[PDB]
């Protein structure tokens, strides 16, 4: 019993983190097979960042300008290319600790673990969600760029995020491992404002199910609702609309707890309208939206 | 910028987790050097758990009754002993992935990472605190016993916790790696009630400092207080008393932010008396007490 914001075990990803230096810029790279993936802004001065032309900056860079260190051993760079906003550095050594892996572009609402790294060295691991405005609310200091977000399916690491920048509001933007930013962000030190950070309704519902499973039931009410009625309330409260796809995804939690999805919706409706009245659910005074239905099933069933 | 509940990277501990089976009971063990440490209740039936005599139960057990599996390879058990509430299984192979390690008994308020494991396989990692009533609020299902709590100092894992049981209230109790329970708990399926789960005041203050550092300042007020005045309010609100030792520990955060500890105390006082008024601090609607001053310095400075 009990329900915790839980990251994936980080060992498989720890074994992939390296330091990438280009001139005076040091950040993290991800070493998979004989390729080191890192943010392309490794080639920039903080001056360059104001208005970088990456193709033009990259012309001035040779393989030997990319210093790649894995532990305290230097890797030989034998090729480099830009793919969108990441550099792929070909090295002469396959990472012997390469896990089975995929590159996946996640949808907003999807959760993943971040292994925060500095100089290629893991400092910590935490659980994040792709916000509906395609930001994440991370913990990233200067040097943390190239830290990666990931999910694990048994023995396969799906890399979904690489850290690139902090917006002036101190929320985070980055790319998939093909170098494509989540959302409209660019790797340039310019005014970039996030859109509305809406609540991930399907994640809140999952977490309400997690609460019932773990004995926190005080918020269960006598009401039901409809998707349309619920959605009017959701919209008013900057919650994402709930679709029948979301209702389908919650089916197993519905079945386990015997609480119809639309009944749990009506409970959430009353919580939005009435607030918590100083009460907590699973030790939180606000409605947690950084657990997916899959996350709740995983943690409640003990998947390894 | 940003501040996350952050666990230590788990790789060093993942490399130590094994499955221990005695008859029909399977749980996790920690393999360090040629010793596998696991909860002594591995020898119990759920019937035994009602009133176990462990010395008497252990007489019926030989080395070959302890089945130790590391990945999908069996370790040979060549000795076993009971130390308090843990078994030490001597194996003929030193764990080749043994990190530098210590066994440490932590104080209440102290935070650590848990690597939740089932059948010796890591499922997840989360950050905990030893509650002032010597419980922890974990996420543990049947099979999770022998999962360990730890801190990392650069390359040295300090193991502080091994999971043993869930109280009827669904909070958790366990031992240090010498097998001594935190608090008054016993490895017996009997009524065991926790004492008052008070708030770890020094941890709240650290986290208020973390909030100021990361730009959340709305709660800073125009007041100061004294340790005695603050403590009267703290006591009333089931907060632990603040000592001069706590004030000393917060000194560096005080210095970094230019906010005197007693001023931050007066801010916390007003938050207790006035509540959050629907506002959040670092994305929380309640005052977080599971970051130590050391945790706040570490995450705010990016230690690896
Ligand atoms: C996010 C990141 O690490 N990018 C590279 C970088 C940015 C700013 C900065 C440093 C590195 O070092 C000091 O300041
Ligand atoms: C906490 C733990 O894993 N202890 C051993 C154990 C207790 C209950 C239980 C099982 C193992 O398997 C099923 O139920």
């Amino acid at each position: 019993s009990g329900f915790r914001k839980m990251a994936f075990p980080s060992g498989k990803v720890e074994g992939c983190m390296v330091q990438v230096t280009c001139g005076t810029t040091t950040l993290n790279g991800l070493w998979l097979d004989d390729v080191v993936y890192c943010p392309r802004h490794v080639i920039c001065t903080s001056e360059d960042m104001l208005n970088p032309n990456y193709e033009d900056l990259l012309i001035r860079k040779s393989n030997h300008n990319f210093l790649v260190q894995a532990g305290n051993v230097q890797l030989r760079v034998i090729g480099h290319s830009m793919q969108n906003c990441v550099l792929k550095l070909k090295v002469d050594t396959a990472n012997p600790k390469t896990p089975k892996y995929k590159f996946v572009r996640i949808q907003p609402g999807q959760t993943f673990s971040v292994l925060a790294c500095y100089n290629g060295s893991p400092s910590g691991v935490y659980q994040c969600a792709m916000r509906p405005n395609f930001t994440i609310k991370g913990s990233f200091l200067n040097g943390s760029c190239g830290s990666v977000g990931f999910n694990i399916d048994y023995d396969c690491v799906s890399f979904c995020y690489m850290h690139h920048m902090e917006l002036p509001t101190g929320v985070h933007a980055g790319t998939d491992l093909e170098g494509n930013f989540y959302g409209p962000f660019v790797d340039r030190q310019t005014a970039q404002a996030a859109g509305t950070d809406t609540t991930i309704t399907v994640n809140v519902l999952a977490w309400l199910y997690a609460a019932v499973i773990n004995g926190d039931r005080w918020f269960l009410n006598r009401f039901t609702t409809t998707l349309n009625d619920f959605n009017l309330v959701a919209m008013k409260y900057n919650y994402e609309p709930l679709t029948q796809d979301h209702v389908d995804i919650l089916g197993p939690l519905s079945a386990q707890t015997g609480i119809a999805v639309l009944d749990m919706c009506a409970s959430l409706k009353e919580l939005l309208q009435n607030g918590m009245n100083g009460r907590t659910i699973l030790g939180s005074a606000l409605l947690e939206d950084e657990f997916t239905p899959f996350d709740v099933v995983r943690q409640c069933s003990g998947v390894t």
